[PDB]
C-alpha cells in the first residue's frame, strides 16, 4: 500500500517548501499539518480550475530564496473560463527582522526575545481567480498561519484568512450559494464565527471613498489564536475546505451565460474596481504574511487582465447596475 | 483698457479658488503669484488639448471643502484622441496637522510653532494625459508650493514638481524633442538643474521589482528652497511653460498614426505599468500636495480608460518591445 505521506504529496502541484524529511519527523507539528494544508488547497483549487478550462495551462513556479523562503506559484492566464487565475503557497522561516517585530508592538503584540532572536515561520495560500464571463464572479481567498518563538518554551501563532466574492452583477442564487458554503463550514466550529467573520468580510473591504465595498464579502478574519491552535487549525482547515464547492458550482452555471457589450463594459468597470482597492487602500507591505495587508507579490498575481477606469453616469434607478452599486454601498445579509 | 487681473481671468478654467478681493489686495504675494501660475497653466494646457480632440468635452468641477481646501478639476474622458486627461488644481490654506508636522520631522524638517499652531498654505497643478494611439505617449506633470507660518516673521517654503514623459513605444525624436523643451527650460535658470532632475526623475519612477522605469523620465524636483522665493518661482514658472511646447507637438504629430491590434496590447501592458506605479510604490499619502507621494485623488485622476496585464514572453532580441524595455532598465541621455 502508498504510503500516507507519499500519497498526499503525489497529489500537489510540485513538492513541499520543507524538506520532505523534516515533514516526515514531524507529523504532528503544526507547522507540518499547516503546510500540508495549504498544498492540498492550492492542489484542490488548481485541480478544479484546470477541469472547467481547457485553454490554458497552470504554469508551477516552485522557488526559493535565502532570506525570503520558499514558495509555489501556480498561474493560469487567457483561459476560455479564466482570463487569470493565481493560486500560490509562501512558507517562510527566519529570524524577525527588528522592522517587522516594531510592527507587531505596534498593533499592541509583544514579543520577548530567545536569546537575542525572535524565530519565526509564516505560511500561506492565497488566491485570486478572474473569470471572463461577466456573470461569473471573481473571488479571493487566502488561508495562513504565524509561529514565533519567544523566551521560555513560549509561543505566540496565530491564523488569518478569508475568501470573498466580487460579482459583476448581483445574482442573488449565486450570493446565498456562497455564503451558505462559508457559514455551513464556520458553524461547525461555533454559532458566532460566521457572523463575526461575515461583518469583519464587509467591513474590510470598504472602497472608502465611494462608500462602497470591493464586492459582496464573504468570510475575514485576522490574529485568531484562540480557543487551542488545534480547534482553530480544524476551522481553518474547514474553510479552506470550502473553497471549491463555495465557487466552482457558480463558475459552471455562469461561464457560458450570454452577455452583451455594455455588460462587458460593466464588468471592466468593476475589475477596475477591483485594482483600486489596492491602489488606495491596500498598496503593499512587506509583513503581508502575518498580518492584514497584501505583499507586492499578491498584489500583482490579483491583477485581471483586463480593467476599466470611467466616470460613470448615475445608472438607472431599477437597473441592475443600481443594484449592484446599492448592495456595495450597503451590504445584506445573505443566510441565516 | 481691461484690467489686467481681470484679462488673466478670463482665460481661467473656472475662477481662482482664493478670493479675488485677496489676491487682488496683495499682488506681490507668492501665494497670489503661484495661484495665478496654476491656474494660467492648467487653462494653457486644457485648451490646447481641447483644440486637437473635438470627440469630447472638459468637464470643469470647482469645488470647495472646509477642511481641505479648495480645487479645479478639469476631466476629459473618451474622446477622438485623448481616452483620458486630467487637469486639476488644488489650494489648501490652514494649520498643520499634528501628523502632518510629524512626517515632516522625520524627513529632517524642523518647524517652530506660531503660538501653538502651524498656519500653512499648499497649492499645485497636476495632471496626467493618456492619448488613445499606441504611438502618442503619455505625460504627467505637477508643479507646486508649500508655505508654512513659524516662530517670530519667518516662513518655511519649497516648490516641487516635474514634467515625465511615458511611451508605449520609444520614438527617438519624441524623446528628444520632449527632453530638449525642458533642458532649454532649465538651463535658463542654471546649466546644473537639468542634468540633477533628470537623474532625479530617473530614479523616482523606478518600478523596482521589474528593474524598470515608468518611462523615459524628464524632470523632477522636490524641497526646492533656494537661492530665492523669487528665483525658484521664475524656474518653477519656465517648466510650467514647457509643457504644451514640450507635449502637444508630439499628440499632432502621432495621434493619426497607424497602428496593429499587437501595438494596442503593448500599449494597454504599458498602461498597466503606469498603474502598477501607484498600486506597489505610491499608493496613496494624504500628505501628497507637499511631498513627494501622491493624494488618492491624484491617483485616481491618473488612471488610463483602460489596462492590461499578462506575464509576457521575452520579446524578439531587435524588437520594438525590446527596445523600450532596455531604455526602462537602462534610461539614456537624450539632449546634451
Amino acid at each position: 500500500e502508498e504510503d500516507e505521506l507519499a500519497h498526499r504529496c503525489s497529489s500537489f502541484m510540485a513538492p513541499p517548501v520543507t524538506d520532505l524529511g523534516e515533514l516526515r519527523r514531524r507529523p504532528g507539528d503544526m507547522k507540518t499539518k499547516m503546510e500540508l494544508l495549504i498544498l492540498e488547497t492550492q492542489a484542490q483549487v488548481c485541480q478544479a480550475l484546470a477541469q472547467v478550462d481547457g485553454g490554458a495551462n497552470f504554469s508551477v513556479d516552485r522557488w526559493e530564496r535565502k532570506e525570503g523562503g520558499g514558495g509555489i506559484s501556480c498561474v493560469l492566464q487567457d483561459g476560455c473560463v479564466f482570463e487569470k487565475a493565481g493560486v500560490s503557497i509562501s512558507v517562510v522561516h527566519g529570524n524577525l527582522s527588528e522592522e517587522a517585530a516594531k510592527q507587531m508592538r505596534s498593533r499592541g503584540k509583544v514579543l520577548k526575545t530567545k536569546d537575542g532572536k525572535l524565530p519565526f515561520c509564516a505560511m500561506g495560500v492565497s488566491s485570486v481567480i478572474h473569470p471572463k464571463n461577466p456573470h461569473a464572479p471573481t473571488i479571493h481567498f487566502n488561508y495562513r498561519y504565524f509561529e514565533v518563538e519567544e523566551a521560555d518554551g513560549n509561543k505566540q501563532w496565530w491564523f488569518g484568512g478569508g475568501c470573498d466574492l466580487t460579482p459583476t452583477y448581483l445574482n442573488q442564487e449565486d450570493a446565498v450559494h456562497f455564503h451558505r458554503t462559508l457559514k455551513e463550514a464556520c458553524d461547525q466550529h461555533g454559532p458566532d464565527l460566521y457572523p463575526k467573520f461575515k461583518k469583519w468580510c464587509d467591513d474590510y473591504f470598504f472602497i472608502a471613498h465611494r462608500g462602497e465595498r470591493r464586492g459582496i464579502g464573504g468570510i475575514f478574519f485576522d490574529d485568531l489564536d484562540s480557543p487551542s491552535k488545534e480547534e482553530v487549525f480544524r476551522f481553518v482547515q474547514s474553510c479552506a475546505r470550502a473553497v471549491v464547492p463555495s465557487y466552482i458550482p457558480l463558475v459552471k452555471k455562469h461561464c457560458d451565460d450570454s452577455f452583451t457589450p455594455q455588460e462587458k463594459l460593466w464588468q471592466q468597470l468593476r475589475r477596475g474596481r477591483y485594482v483600486e482597492f489596492n491602489l488606495l487602500y491596500d498598496r503593499g507591505t512587506k509583513f503581508g504574511l502575518f498580518t492584514p495587508g497584501s505583499r507586492i507579490e499578491s498584489i500583482l498575481m490579483s491583477l485581471p487582465l483586463t480593467a476599466r477606469w470611467e466616470y460613470m453616469h448615475s445608472p438607472s434607478e431599477n437597473s441592475k447596475e443600481a443594484e449592484i452599486l446599492e448592495v456595495l454601498r450597503h451590504p445584506r445579509d445573505w443566510v441565516r
